[PDB]
């Protein structure tokens, strides 16, 4: 679109926070008008099925139905706005600096983030975005140098360990998961 992988992640960053900012109290108040608005913000930038497919195993992805498949994300969305979205509300707190992003090969592509937190410590953040349909879409992070998206993985894989391979256990004792993975 009209939307180099520079402007997706500065103009959603503005867009999210905009709204958070001005909505805090109807989201602290109503979690659900909270989910429909970070759906709303971040679905169209964010490559859901991308992003499941790769926590669970391509091996694991390809033995799941679209039922098993979509609860896994409305559940995994949901732990995720339950453990980080106070943080993402009680931001008022300012300095986003969107890093100009380096080449891409049109197909992959990084883009850099620092944050000046709850005092003056910058915080950095590198996306990975990749090329769908001509649109870019974030696939995944790398948060204070933890990659983001293999963690969750290695979630995935130690439940299911656990659960002898069952989908739905741990599909649906997946919010669960989610606590766990913050330490």
């Amino acid at each position: 679109a009209v939307q180099t992988p520079h402007e997706v992640v500065q103009s959603t960053t503005n867009e999210l926070l905009g709204d958070l900012k001005a909505n805090k109290e109807q989201y602290k108040s109503n979690p659900n008008a909270f989910y429909d608005s970070l759906n709303r913000i971040l679905g169209p930038v964010v490559d859901a099925d991308g992003i499941s497919r790769s926590i669970m195993t391509v091996k694991y992805s390809r033995k799941a139905t679209p039922e098993q498949m979509q609860r896994f994300q409305e559940n995994f969305k949901r732990s995720l706005m339950q453990f980080y979205g106070n943080a993402l509300l009680e931001y008022n707190n300012q300095g986003i600096t969107v890093d100009p992003a380096k080449a891409d090969d049109g197909k992959r592509a990084s883009v850099g983030m620092k944050v000046t937190g709850n005092n003056g410590a910058v915080y950095p953040v590198q996306y990975t975005l990749e090329n769908i349909g001509g649109e870019w879409k974030v696939r995944n992070v790398i948060v204070n140098g933890i990659n983001i998206g293999k963690l969750f993985r290695d979630q995935f894989a130690d439940a299911m360990q656990r659960n002898g391979n069952d989908l739905d256990k741990t599909i649906d004792g997946w919010a669960g998961e989610v606590a766990k993975a913050k330490q």
